[PDB]
């Protein structure tokens, strides 16, 4: 009575939030009113709007001079904030183009200034990540940005460049705290909260306080991160149940044994599938080289797009959500986020090697 | 067990929407999955996601040719939102200056363009709203906008004025649907959905589509209104959730007997409390003048800020909520949405009696 559940977005959620969520929905601890009910300026939402903040970091290593903050409008309203304000007249916002997500960040920039592709994947058609590890940039370099995970590709970088002083950004919307990584890295990161943090609407952002302590003025008060940073995400009233649920799911994951737990859940649930394509004797394939194989989207194809389609309608029919990958790439996409359990994942590939042999 | 919850945003939800949301927060109609869980391009959130835009329109009669948006960001992004698509260069954004919304309105409107002050009631220290029949207003105006409720001065406008050719642009957020209001009156029409619509997190906008068929090309892609009317609101991931719960909060307004219902309703509850302030024999004072009265937000004050610390706190002790006003205007507020019962009212006016009468 559970969905074996592989939607990209929004996308599963622990069963125990959901049950902590729903047992505490209408009266939080006996206060007599919902979460939802209450003052975002109150202590009671601002205990859990303070601790989800601290628990994030915490998973990251507590590293200092960090500040989490929860902004709406989706990572595709990064895309515009971003360069908003940080790309400076006469600097250039610098790009790793890696797919659809990178794509789409990119075309914003644009229209806010300058942009060049510091490095690209498009003449592999996205099958191979860039190696960073070297990279030139000018300057003029206003930032360099990257995704961390392309969704919808399936690709996912297993380490990031340093920079030096020309800041990193993530855009690390479908991997964020699936995984360990060294925070100190990255001038923001960003993430959609609903691959893989709990709901949709609310954005996590996280930034090196030095580099937003005085955003540019000229920008609307909502879209300058020192609004956020100065006013603790609340100078007008925040995604409360949202983040409210954000925290319940970041207590989920410390109780996984943290980012080094569910990395390696995560690869278990991973290998299994990954392993299914690559003993398939062909059967399915991967899209992407395996070096560049996500641990969160997993992409595929099959000999045909008539047994794709095949795939898709009968995995549905036994219960399967979501699998259909996105047109751009075609075939299957199994999303397995901390959430999804591995048996999820094992009825998947079940479900696999029995499909690949009833036509066979 | 349930408090009397007279916060002004986020605010009481009805107790049956709440147990609703809850009882198939899990598991959403035997789907195996929350709501929170499904890809909002499935037809399962669609049909919610759809649902509530025609459920929003039919408490408002149906008029042709507007269509409902869920935007993230509050009310505080359409401050900026609002001037980004209609405020063209040689054109004036006219606001009505009606107090602090007002105020944080046109303040964002300068960031964007030329702005006017076509009518205020800071004469009156925004007690006496103004009259808008007339106003004038010139050729090159963008649009006039103003606030339907002044949230924190406790002000409301019983009416609107025909505007022609100019749109009239109304910031609705602590008042939209709790009484009938010409549409065609207006352009746009928008609210943060937590004063009387539900959860933070989602905006409602309602727009006349001829207004915004095509929106300013140079402007971020989640700034422009036709990314919300051409991808009906899913051109991003929306807040799905939220949705979800603004959907369940229509279903119960129309229980409740549509907007004529709780308009009726609602005064009955603000009667109830003007009647205790105005027979008061000047122990409490309403803060605006009568015939600028709001129904959702009712203001007073006491003799002294001494008084007015005493009722907040003994409030507080027997289980009020949310009952302290803004510094601004100081003295007390009572919220009075339209979720909040008629027994919260009731027992609020027998507390504003017992604490006079241990006052006498
Ligand atoms: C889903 C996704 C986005 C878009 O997020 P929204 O909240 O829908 O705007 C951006 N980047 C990546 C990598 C994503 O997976
Ligand atoms: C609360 C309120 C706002 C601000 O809404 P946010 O969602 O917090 O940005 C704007 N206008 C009015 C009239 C309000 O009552």
């Amino acid at each position: 009575e559970r969905a074996y559940n592989f939607n990209a977005g929004p996308a599963a959620l622990p069963l125990e939030v959901l049950e902590r969520a729903q047992a505490e929905f209408v009266d939080y601890q006996h206060t007599g009113m919902s979460i939802m009910e209450m003052s975002h300026r109150g202590a009671v939402y601002e205990a859990v709007h303070n601790e989800a903040q601290a628990r994030l970091l915490a998973l990251l290593g507590n590293p200092t001079g960090y500040k989490v903050l929860f902004i709406q409008g989706g990572a595709s309203t990064q895309f515009a904030m971003i360069p908003m304000n940080f790309l400076k007249e006469g600097q250039t916002a610098n790009y790793v183009m890696t797919g659809s997500w990178a794509s789409k960040a990119l075309k914003e920039a644009k229209l806010i200034g300058d942009t060049h592709v510091a490095a690209s994947s498009e003449a592999s058609n996205y099958m191979t990540l860039p190696k960073l590890q070297e990279i030139q940039l000018q300057d003029n370099a206003a930032y360099l940005h990257l995704t961390s995970n392309e969704t919808i590709e399936g690709a996912q970088f297993k380490a990031f460049p340093d920079t030096g002083s020309v800041p990193l950004i993530g855009d690390m919307s479908s991997d964020i705290l699936s995984r360990p990584f060294d925070l100190n890295q990255f001038g923001l990161v960003y993430a959609g909260a609903q691959k893989n943090l709990g709901p949709s609407g609310v954005t996590v952002v996280i930034v090196r306080e030095d580099l937003v302590a005085e955003s540019p003025k000229h920008l609307p008060t909502m879209l300058r991160y020192d609004t956020y940073v100065k006013n603790n995400s609340l100078y007008n009233t925040p995604p409360s149940f949202g983040i409210y649920m954000v925290n319940e799911v970041l207590k989920w994951i410390e109780e996984r044994g943290g980012l080094e737990g569910v990395q390696q859940a995560n690869r278990k649930k991973a290998s299994l599938i990954y392993d299914a394509i690559d003993q398939s004797g062909g059967f399915y394939r991967g899209c992407v080289d395996v070096d560049s194989r996500s641990d969160m989207n997993i992409t595929f194809r099959l000999a045909s797009e008539e047994l794709e389609k095949e795939f898709v309608k009968a995995s549905e029919q036994e219960g399967f959500v979501g699998l259909k990958g996105h047109r751009s790439v075609g075939g299957l996409r199994a999303s397995i986020y901390n959430a999804v359990p591995y048996e999820s994942c094992e009825a998947l590939v079940q479900f696999m090697e029995h499909f690949k042999r009833s036509r066979g």
